[PDB]
């Protein structure tokens, strides 16, 4: 009732420290200045369903200032990822955690960080359901894509402002887990050696693009990380978004490759000189029956 005020203060500050308002969604001011940041992005995966109470585990790791601050950045990151609703909860959680854990003490390696940038860069997805005949479906609640191997994956790009000609769109994959984040993601020997090649993609790259001769693939010479890039094109006549068709050419369960380890995909928006304009990411599971797998994860939620 007053402890809530201290949190909501800290957040509402951090809200207004950016271009955001509480309603849209002293020692107080001492903390407003006082405030391993990769923890906040990497180790957590904030998501409507996710962070159900994985927040508690994260804060248990660890200061009380860094706690109040931590929750501020979550809310920033929440609104960044278009997951504004969570700011409501993060405060509700933050209020509870203090009371339970901290209150007694008081009674006495590519970045996956989201940036919308100048152009207001967002990812859209078709809303395709979970019927067993779906090849490709996205869980907003899990911020997770479910698709079959070598099947079409529409990923929409959305922009506030049209970025100039020579802008490019690059996809890269990394492991969601910290213990695997340094290992480069690549295909498994079987799929690697398969008469499936489009004539363009390296045999070894997980992510391909479909129906685009202007595509281009990269093995970074210093990090050995695989990438695929295409030229950005503004929406076609009628549409309000750009649609790229990706393929995942190896399953999540494949031994010799991902070996049942979950991945993130990182879509970055670049200029011709390769300066970064924006970044967005989502989880991927490549499975046999995406519709079923999606439902099963979501059915587990509250
Ligand atoms: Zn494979």
């Amino acid at each position: 009732q007053s402890n809530r005020e201290l949190v909501v203060d800290f957040l509402s500050y951090k809200l207004s420290q950016k271009g955001y308002s509480w309603s849209q969604f002293a020692v107080k001011q001492a903390l407003r200045e006082a405030g391993a940041f990769s923890d906040l992005t990497s180790q957590l995966h904030i998501t409507p369903g996710t962070a159900y109470q994985s927040f508690e585990q994260v804060v248990n790791e660890l200061r009380i200032v860094a706690f109040f601050s931590f929750g501020g950045a979550l809310c920033v990151e929440s609104v960044d990822k278009e997951m504004q609703v969570l700011v409501s909860r993060i405060a509700a959680w933050m209020a509870t955690y203090l009371n339970d854990h901290l209150e007694p003490w008081i009674q006495e390696v590519p970045s996956q960080k989201t940036y919308q940038g100048s152009y207001g860069f967002r990812l859209g997805f078709l809303h395709s359901g979970t019927a067993k005949s779906v090849t490709c479906t996205y869980s907003p609640a899990l911020n997770k894509m479910f698709c079959q191997l070598a099947k079409t994956c529409p990923v929409q790009l959305w922009v506030d402002s049209t970025p100039p000609p020579g802008t490019r769109v690059r996809a890269m994959a990394i492991y969601k887990q910290s213990q695997h984040m340094t290992e480069v993601v690549r295909r498994c020997p079987h799929h690697e050696r398969c008469s499936d090649s489009d004539g363009l993609a390296p045999p070894q790259h997980l992510i391909r693009v479909e129906g685009n001769l202007r595509v281009e693939y990269l093995d970074d010479r210093n990090t050995f990380r695989h990438s695929v890039v295409v030229p950005y094109e503004p929406p076609e006549v009628g549409s309000d978004c750009t649609t790229i068709h990706y393929n995942y050419m190896c399953n999540s369960s494949c031994m010799g490759g991902m070996n049942r380890r979950p991945i993130l995909t990182i879509i970055t928006l670049e200029d011709s000189s390769g300066n970064l304009l924006g970044r967005n990411s989502f989880e991927v599971r490549v499975c046999a029956c995406p519709g079923r797998d999606r439902r099963t994860e979501e059915e587990n939620l509250r």
